[PDB]
Order: C-alpha cells, then sequence, then structure tokens
C-alpha cells in the first residue's frame, strides 16, 4: 500500500519540509530514500472523481468532483472537463471551474484515442498506429486549488526536450528534475529560472516516433521529471489548458505546435547579416569608427547597434547631446552606405523628471499606460534612469501609446529594428520603491523554485494591476507583450518587416520577434551551451536566436573568439556583443590569423544567406526549424538521440564546431548516408561514407566542420561587406550527389523587406533537381523580385568518373575543372535562376 516503486513515488509534501507525523497525517507514506520524496502518495490517495461522462460531435465532457480536501488552501472540489478532438493530429483537453471564470492565457487558437480512469481520475491518450500509452493523468492525484494545480503523467520514455528557459543539455534530466518557469533576470546558470517560460515539451518513443504537449498557462511554475519516467506541472494558478500534438515525426509535432501557437516572422534578409554593438560605444565618432574599422578590415556587416550609450541620462526615447549629439546624421549615413541601426530599449520609463520635462513618461502617465500599485497609482521601481514606471503592454492605450513613442523617436532618428531588454521586466529592488503588500498573490501557498524563492525577486510586484489581470498571472507574458507592442510599433513606423530581439520571451514569442539568450560569461563552457539553448529555441518556434558571440560577461581569449566566431556564424541570429569594461572582441580587434579565421567564417555565412533566408521561409510557411538537433532529422537513428553539440541547418548541412580550448580536432556523429566535407566548394576527406558513426575530423584553430549531405543542393551567393552588396553578387549551386547521382534543393527569393509578400505573391521559389548526370530548375513561381538572378557557378559533390564533355542547354561551357582526388566537377555557366536550364555531362 505504501509499497510503491521508489522511481514512481509522487511528492506528497512539494510545498514544506515535512516529518514521519505530519505526512502521515495527510494520508501519505513516510520511507526514507536509500531527489526522490520521503513524503509520497499512495495509490489511495484521494484525486478527483470522474463523473457524468457523455460525447458529443466535439468530444468529451464530464464533472470532476473532490470529496476529500488537500493540504492546500482553496481547493475547487467541482471541475468540468472538455476533451475535444480538433485535428488528426491535434488533442486538445481543459479542466476549468464550472462556477467561476478563472484567469485564462489571452492567445489567439486521428492519430490518438482516448479513455479515462473513473478513481482516481486519469486522462489516457494511446498512439493509434502502435497502442502506444504517451499520456496517462492516473499516475498521480490531480489538484485544482485556487493556487496550485497539479497535473502528471507517465512519459513514453527517457527522452524528453523543452521547457525553456535553462541552461541545460537538450534531452532534460529524469533524475528528480525541478525545471522552474518564472520570467528572470540573471546571467544564464544551471537550475535557475532564466529570462523566458514555454510550457511545451517534445518526448521521443521507442522506434524514433514523438508526441508534444502543451499546457497553456502563464502562471509561475515547476515542472517536475522522475525517473519512472513521469512529469508533474505544478502551477500557482490559471487552468489546466493542455494540448496533445501526435507527429509521428518530431518535425511534425514542432511543426503541430507552431499550428496552435503561431509560425516564426520572416526577417528581413539584412537581419541574417552580422550585428555588432557593445556596452561602452560612448559617441557617434566611436561608433562610426566600428564601421570604419570593419570596412578598412574587409569584415562584413550589416547591422551597427548601440546599448545605453545613446541615451540622455539612460532613458527611452532620447539622445544625449554630448557624444551622440549628431546620432541623425550617423544613422542616415549607416543607410547611404547600405548597413541598418538597432538601438537598446528598456520597458521601464523615467517618473522623476519634473511634470511636462520627458514626454515618454508625462504622456503615459496622462493616458494611464502604467502597471499600478494596491492604492491605484503608478508601480514604481529602479532601473537605468533611477525611478521607472513599467507600462502595461495588455492595455490597448498602452500599445497605442507605445507607437507613438517609437513614431516620434523614429522621426527623429530612423532606426530599423528594437532591441528589447529587460522585459521580464526586470526590477534593480525587490518589488517597488514601496515594497509590496502583504497578500496571497504576494505570499502565495506554493512557490516554485525560483532564485531568491519570492515572485517579487528582481521584478515588480505580484498583486500589481495590468489591463487583462493582476501582474501574478501575466508576468510570464511581459516580454511577449511587449514583443507584439514593438513589432506593431515599427510596422506602422517603417511599413516594412519588423525586426525586434527580444530578451524575455513566452510560447508563441517567434511569431512577433526573435531572442538572444542573454548575459553569457565569455567561457568555453558557455559557447558549448550555446549549441542546445540555440537548438531548443528552434524547438520552440524562435529560430531566430543566438548568443553573443565571443561572450558577454568578462573577457573573451583570441582562441574562444576564433572558435565563437566560427560556431556563431552558424547562429541563425548572429551578433557579436560585448560588456562595458570587457576588453574589445571586435574581429578587427585580434591577431592576422585570429582576423583571417573571423573573416573566413563571415565569407561562409553571406555565401550560405539565400540558403538560410529559405530555410527562415519554411520556418515562416510550414513551422520548420532552421537550426535543428540531428534527433529532428534522423529521429530513428537512436544515437542521435544525446546529441547537442552538434546542429544541422535544414536537412543538408551538417556543423561540427570545437568547443575546447586547445584542440586540433574534434569528434561528431554522422548518421548513415554520404556527408561531403564543404570546404572541396570554392567560394581531412573529400566525403565521409557514415554506417551511423562516430568520426574524428581534423580542426585546427581556422577551421570548423561543415559537411552536406548527400541528395541535397544549396544555393550561395558571392561576397559583399553588406547584403545590400551581397543581393547583388551572382549565384551558385553546391550539388551533393547521392552514390547513384540524385539531389534537390531550393530557392525563396522576394525584395528582402516588403510585408505580405506571400499574400500578394511578390517572391520567386525554385526547386533543383540533379539526375542521371543532369542538374535541372523547376519554376514553381517567377516574379520581377528573382528573374533576374544570375547563375554563374555548378559544382557537382561525388562525381565518380572526369566527363568528356559538360553542357549547359547543349553548348558546351566555357571552362569547368575536375578534380580526380576529391571527385568534384566545378562547371562554370551563364543562366537565369527564373529561366528553365538543363547542366548535363558524359
Ligand atoms: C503606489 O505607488 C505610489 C507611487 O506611484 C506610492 O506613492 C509613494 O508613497 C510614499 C509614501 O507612502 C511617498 O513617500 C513619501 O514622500 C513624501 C514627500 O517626499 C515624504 O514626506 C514622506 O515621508 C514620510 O514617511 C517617511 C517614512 O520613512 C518619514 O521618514 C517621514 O518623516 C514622513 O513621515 C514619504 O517618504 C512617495 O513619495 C510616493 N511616491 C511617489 C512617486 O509619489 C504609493 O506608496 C504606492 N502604494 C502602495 C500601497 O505601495
Ligand atoms: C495509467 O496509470 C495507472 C497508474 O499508474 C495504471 O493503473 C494501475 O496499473 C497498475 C499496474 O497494472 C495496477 O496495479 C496492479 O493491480 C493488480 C490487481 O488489479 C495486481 O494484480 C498487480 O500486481 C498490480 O499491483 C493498479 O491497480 C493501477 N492503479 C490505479 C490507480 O488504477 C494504468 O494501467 C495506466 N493505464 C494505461 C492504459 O497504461
Ligand atoms: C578584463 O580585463 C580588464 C583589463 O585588463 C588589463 O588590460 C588587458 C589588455 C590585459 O593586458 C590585462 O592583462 C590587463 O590587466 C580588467 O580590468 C582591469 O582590472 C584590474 C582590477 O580592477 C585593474 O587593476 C586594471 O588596471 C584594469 N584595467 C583597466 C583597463 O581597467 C578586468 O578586470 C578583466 N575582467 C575579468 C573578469 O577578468
Ligand atoms: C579603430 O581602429 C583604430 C586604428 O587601429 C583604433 O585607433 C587606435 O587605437 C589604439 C588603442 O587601441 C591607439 O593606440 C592608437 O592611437 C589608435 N591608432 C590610430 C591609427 O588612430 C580605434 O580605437 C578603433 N576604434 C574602434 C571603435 O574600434
Ligand atoms: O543595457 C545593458 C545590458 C547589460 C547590463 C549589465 C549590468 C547590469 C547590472 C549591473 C551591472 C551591469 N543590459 C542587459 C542585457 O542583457 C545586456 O546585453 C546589456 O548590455
Ligand atoms: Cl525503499
Ligand atoms: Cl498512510
Ligand atoms: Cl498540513
Ligand atoms: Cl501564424
Ligand atoms: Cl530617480
Ligand atoms: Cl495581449
Ligand atoms: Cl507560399
Amino acid at each position: 500500500q505504501c509499497d510503491v516503486p521508489p522511481n514512481s513515488r509522487f511528492d506528497c509534501a512539494p510545498d514544506k519540509a515535512i516529518t514521519q507525523e505530519q505526512c502521515e497525517a495527510r494520508g501519505c507514506c513516510y520511507i526514507p530514500a536509500k531527489g526522490q520524496p520521503w513524503c509520497f502518495f499512495p495509490p489511495s490517495y484521494p484525486s478527483y472523481k470522474l463523473e457524468n461522462l457523455s460525447s458529443s460531435e466535439m468530444g468529451y465532457t464530464a464533472t470532476l468532483t473532490r470529496t476529500t480536501p488537500t493540504f492546500f488552501p482553496k481547493d475547487i472540489l467541482t471541475l468540468r472537463l472538455d476533451v475535444m478532438m480538433e485535428t488528426e493530429n491535434r488533442l486538445h483537453f481543459t479542466i476549468k471551474d464550472p462556477a467561476n471564470r478563472r484567469y485564462e492565457v489571452p492567445l489567439e487558437t486521428p492519430l490518438y484515442s482516448v479513455e479515462f480512469s473513473e478513481e482516481p481520475f486519469g486522462v489516457i491518450v494511446h498512439r493509434q498506429l502502435d497502442g502506444r500509452v504517451l499520456l496517462n493523468t492516473t499516475v498521480a492525484p490531480l489538484f485544482f486549488a485556487d493556487q496550485f494545480l497539479q497535473l502528471s503523467t507517465s512519459l513514453p520514455s527517457q527522452y524528453i526536450t523543452g521547457l525553456a528557459e535553462h541552461l541545460s543539455p537538450l534531452m532534460l534530466s529524469t533524475s528528480w528534475t525541478r525545471i522552474t518557469l518564472w520570467n528572470r533576470d540573471l546571467a544564464p546558470t544551471p537550475g535557475a529560472n532564466l529570462y523566458g517560460s514555454h510550457p511545451f515539451y517534445l518526448a521521443l518513443e521507442d522506434g524514433g516516433s514523438a508526441h508534444g504537449v502543451f499546457l497553456l498557462n502563464s502562471n509561475a511554475m515547476d515542472v517536475v521529471l522522475q525517473p519512472s519516467p513521469a512529469l508533474s506541472w505544478r502551477s500557482t494558478g490559471g487552468i489546466l489548458d493542455v494540448y496533445i500534438f501526435l507527429g509521428p515525426e518530431p518535425k511534425s509535432v514542432v511543426q503541430q505546435y507552431l499550428d496552435v501557437v503561431g509560425y516564426p516572422f520572416m526577417p528581413p534578409y539584412w537581419g541574417l547579416g552580422f550585428h555588432l554593438c557593445r556596452w561602452g560605444y560612448s559617441s557617434t565618432a566611436i561608433t562610426r569608427q566600428v564601421v570604419e574599422n570593419m570596412t578598412r578590415a574587409h569584415f562584413p556587416l550589416d547591422v551597427q547597434w548601440n546599448d545605453l550609450d545613446y541615451m540622455d541620462s539612460r532613458r527611452d526615447f532620447t539622445f544625449n547631446k554630448d557624444g551622440f549629439r549628431d546620432f541623425p546624421a550617423m544613422v542616415q549615413e549607416l543607410h547611404q552606405g547600405g548597413r541598418r541601426y538597432m538601438m537598446i530599449v528598456d520597458p521601464a520609463i523615467s517618473s522623476s523628471g519634473p511634470a511636462g520635462s520627458y514626454r515618454p513618461y508625462d504622456e503615459g502617465l496622462r493616458r494611464g499606460v502604467f502597471i499600478t500599485n494596491e492604492t491605484g497609482q503608478p508601480l514604481i521601481g529602479k532601473v537605468w534612469p533611477g525611478s521607472t514606471a513599467f507600462p502595461d503592454f495588455t492595455n490597448p492605450t498602452a500599445l497605442a501609446w507605445w507607437e507613438d513613442m517609437v513614431a516620434e523617436f523614429h522621426d527623429q532618428v530612423p532606426f530599423d529594428g528594437m532591441w528589447i531588454d529587460m522585459n521580464e521586466p526586470s526590477n534593480f529592488i525587490r518589488g517597488s520603491e514601496d515594497g509590496c503588500p502583504n497578500n496571497e498573490l504576494e505570499n502565495p501557498p506554493y512557490v516554485p523554485g525560483v532564485v531568491g524563492g519570492t515572485l517579487q525577486a528582481a521584478t515588480i510586484c505580484a498583486s500589481s494591476h495590468q489591463f487583462l489581470s493582476t501582474h501574478y498571472n501575466l508576468h510570464n507574458l511581459y516580454g511577449l507583450t511587449e514583443a507584439i507592442a514593438s513589432h506593431r510599433a515599427l510596422v506602422k513606423a517603417r511599413g516594412t518587416r519588423p525586426f525586434v530581439i527580444s530578451r524575455s520571451t513566452f510560447a508563441g514569442h517567434g511569431r512577433y520577434a526573435g531572442h538572444w539568450t542573454g548575459d553569457v560569461w565569455s567561457s568555453w563552457e558557455q559557447l558549448a551551451s550555446s549549441v542546445p539553448e540555440i537548438l531548443q529555441f528552434n524547438l520552440l518556434g524562435v529560430p531566430l536566436v543566438g548568443a553573443d558571440v565571443c561572450g558577454f560577461l568578462g573577457n573573451t581569449s583570441e582562441e574562444l573568439c576564433v572558435r565563437w566566431t566560427q560556431l556563431g556564424a552558424f547562429y541563425p541570429f548572429m551578433r557579436n556583443h560585448n560588456s562595458l569594461l570587457s576588453l574589445p572582441q571586435e574581429p578587427y580587434s585580434f591577431s592576422e590569423p585570429a582576423q583571417q579565421a573571423m573573416r573566413k567564417a563571415l565569407t561562409l555565412r553571406y555565401a550560405l544567406l539565400p540558403h538560410l533566408y529559405t530555410l527562415f521561409h519554411q520556418a515562416h510557411v510550414a513551422g520548420e526549424t532552421v537550426a535543428r538537433p540531428l534527433f529532428l532529422e534522423f529521429p530513428k537513428d537512436s544515437s542521435t538521440w544525446t546529441v547537442d553539440h552538434q546542429l544541422l541547418w535544414g536537412e543538408a548541412l551538417l556543423i561540427t564546431p570545437v568547443l575546447q580550448a586547445g584542440k586540433a580536432e574534434v569528434t561528431g556523429y554522422f548518421p548513415l548516408g554520404t556527408w561531403y566535407d564543404l570546404q572541396t566548394v570554392p567560394i581531412r576527406e573529400p566525403a565521409i561514407h557514415s554506417e551511423g558513426q562516430w568520426v574524428t575530423l581534423p580542426a585546427p584553430l581556422d577551421t570548423i566542420n561543415v559537411h552536406l549531405r548527400a541528395g541535397y543542393i544549396i544555393p550561395l551567393q558571392g561576397p559583399g561587406l553588406t547584403t545590400t552588396e551581397s543581393r547583388q553578387q551572382p549565384m551558385a549551386l553546391a550539388v551533393a550527389l547521392t552514390k547513384g547521382g540524385e539531389a534537390r534543393g531550393e530557392l525563396f527569393w522576394d525584395d528582402g523587406e516588403s510585408l505580405e509578400v506571400l499574400e500578394r505573391g511578390a517572391y520567386t521559389q525554385v526547386i533543383f533537381l540533379a539526375r542521371n548526370n543532369t542538374i535541372v530548375n523547376e519554376l514553381v513561381r517567377v516574379t520581377s523580385e528573382g528573374a533576374g538572378l544570375q547563375l554563374q557557378k555548378v559544382t557537382v559533390l561525388g562525381v565518380a568518373t572526369a566527363p568528356q564533355q559538360v553542357l549547359s542547354n547543349g553548348v558546351p561551357v566555357s571552362n569547368f575543372t575536375y578534380s580526380p582526388d576529391t571527385k568534384v566537377l566545378d562547371i562554370c555557366v551563364s543562366l537565369l535562376m527564373g529561366e528553365q536550364f538543363l547542366v548535363s555531362w558524359c
């Protein structure tokens, strides 16, 4: 009866340290573990009972009744269960209080079979194809109290990913792991709640099938994993709103999840270029020198950034008349050179200036845009400018005011996007200047494992008021709501695609904005940790993600910055950013051989931009990932499941970086197939013929291993110091043949920044096909945007025998080279991407 296998013991004292007497008083078992809870539920612990189950066209409804109270206050004894079979792939169920509207996240919204346990109550979801049990909520009691919801399930395996934002391996440890979702300003460190919260997991099943679970709940929560294996959702409010996505492919699970929360926004092409920033570019002169120094040293740079330096007394929508007197001229110059400009914006608005002295506050105050406290005044905290109020991005008037402030500032300085920092929201003091009241929201009955042990730590009072609800319910949305507000602000101000990079995020963030991983240390550990974190954000539908290249905190080393630039060049969002007291880490600040390695990394990224842009097109229209783990592409190969120090770009490009000091080789996993060394493509084995195995590759300091998968064609474009320049260059194809002489690839092209391109059909889509010693294009769509793209080079990999002749459209080509050593046929052509062509050899 208390004979429960240790791994299957669910914690009956998650709220407090408990004694054997108190444990047995709750009706629970007390056995010290030989981590595993000492106080755990017997199989007979009171749960809810399923009653009055009925079927309809939509699905199932029932009453859940609890007869015996839990040890939490304000149990809701009568619940309503609603099970909705929404699509062949998507099962949706809610557990609500039929007597009272409870807080619900404001979001726009067969392969499975379902059965129920009566007592204790449980929802059971099978995969129809194989009968396997994916969800089973019968494993532990259902808790549904006003400020404590708990729902548990068996997991189909020890392999589960998601539940951002945390510094951890891509596959979460099931050894009694507590994962806390409570947006918190803190330098990434293991076991801590970080800047964002994504209550979604993808679970692998034996044989490489997978399913996803989304809990649509924005309250502070713990998610507890145990090695049985099983999971417990423990939220501090709202309702249980659960989506199950049946896959069966992991990539299909992600796409199914993004169907609900939104497909990733399409970035502007210039956004995929190199970004350079630091805190400490203290003048326009200094900032101009950065661009001059990069250009002088032949380093590509699309976007020049500034941190707090530009502001007047660290206030939004101002610039100082000292070092930044000619701010408008500097940004206009950047535009004249073909570059874009980004600057930091904080959420908090300085409240200390005399009335009428600082328009953002004076206007915000008048229009009631700010989060208000117990006595109905603006909540005042402390951030960079001093005393600040915090905008309420759930208030329609705050959205109008934010659009107005962005538009007015844009009329003075025409910035090309917004870097939105400190939007947890971050507070330099606890709660407010005036502290926080003593109520159940500030002092809840269950406090998740947050750093500082309070919901108020490094943020604003939980009982503060927003237009939609209390901060208690909306805190984990704050960053997301600012990203939506800023997305709209930039569309109205500029009339082209917005570019928003946000620190704080929630599920569905990728539909509006991108993300950077925050204040990472300049360390080999943080370089390695950035790979799983960038992969995690792609799975969560935020493909536009990166870490500060060479690290933010402390001083980078020349070797670290070389390796970090090499890997960082494969971040979908590539920015080098640096702290105020740090040594310079711009590419031009290093030795000649280091610069050479960093220039080579940047050159290769720029060459690949047409490919990377096409991958973002697939993310935007089909909910695909851009940077993906090997297990998303080869899920039926179980050796990929734990790989998170390699990444793919889409299906085809395998990046195997060095992540350790003093290494001149690296060992990476190579799924079954032929992998051609990308170094054999003009811009050490020529080809790795893998059975599905680990392979040691040479990797001197000037090298990063990149391999192109046999069966794939990649589009490339010639060099430039900006995408303004690069987008005008001739293009090339890299054609990686299967042993059987086949390959496939694609190109998406548009003007690179207009809104509603897909709706208006203002794009070109071309498919490339290799077969039987031929390469053709298929024209899916050709418009003015793309029709004049010049193809001048076709490189074919895995050409076994030297050709006697190479033909372009039936005519011998002007020039070609064949290397018998590397099996590479390099062909010079004069073709248009938008006109049907046929290249052949024999
Ligand atoms: C909700 O937010 C509002 C701000 O939007 C906040 O108002 C603040 O209230 C405190 C008092 O509660 C104000 O502080 C006072 O300032 C005046 C004038 O400078 C002082 O004279 C007051 O001093 C008295 O109290 C001191 C305690 O140390 C004593 O030392 C002294 O002898 C006085 O007896 C006091 O410091 C503060 O100015 C406002 N803030 C603003 C911007 O107006 C309100 O408190 C918040 N409500 C809740 C319940 O938190
Ligand atoms: C969903 O999860 C629940 C709980 O984990 C599963 O129900 C439990 O199944 C166990 C193992 O079969 C049952 O214990 C067994 O009971 C029989 C007597 O009926 C005994 O002979 C065995 O030695 C064993 O102890 C247990 O009664 C049952 N628990 C509850 C609370 O009902 C269930 O199987 C899962 N559903 C699916 C479809 O996997
Ligand atoms: C990061 O490095 C700076 C600067 O260090 C100095 O200059 C470099 C080029 C290199 O030659 C170093 O060996 C030098 O020490 C550090 O700033 C220094 O901090 C100490 C202590 O406050 C002070 O005595 C030095 O004079 C400072 N130099 C300057 C220019 O301010 C900084 O502390 C380093 N940070 C970390 C985390 O290691
Ligand atoms: C851009 O490069 C110039 C030239 O390398 C930098 O100016 C030099 O700065 C060093 C200190 O690092 C001084 O010793 C020299 O006096 C400067 N040389 C010249 C030729 O002026 C400048 O700091 C760089 N600016 C930025 C922002 O990187
Ligand atoms: O705008 C400044 C900045 C760094 C702040 C670092 C700091 C914070 C508090 C005390 C001292 C330093 N904010 C936080 C951002 O993560 C980082 O990229 C920025 O450079
Ligand atoms: Cl035991
Ligand atoms: Cl007992
Ligand atoms: Cl108790
Ligand atoms: Cl969408
Ligand atoms: Cl102040
Ligand atoms: Cl909203
Ligand atoms: Cl389309």
